[PDB]
C-alpha cells in the first residue's frame, strides 16, 4: 500500500491531474473556435442582410 502510494497513488496522480488540466484546455480552445466561428457567420449574416 504504502509502495503504491509513493509510486504511483501520488506521482500519477499528479500525472492524471495534468492530464485533467490538458482536459479543460480543450474545452477551453473548443469555446474559442466557438466563440471565433460565432462573430464570423454573425459579421457574414449581418453583411447578407
Amino acid at each position: 500500500v504504502l509502495e503504491e502510494y509513493a509510486r504511483r497513488l501520488a506521482e500519477f496522480k499528479r500525472r492524471k491531474l495534468d492530464l485533467n488540466n490538458a482536459v479543460q484546455k480543450r474545452d477551453e480552445v473548443k469555446e474559442q473556435l466557438g466563440i471565433l466561428k460565432k462573430k464570423r457567420f454573425d459579421e457574414f449574416m449581418a453583411g447578407f442582410n
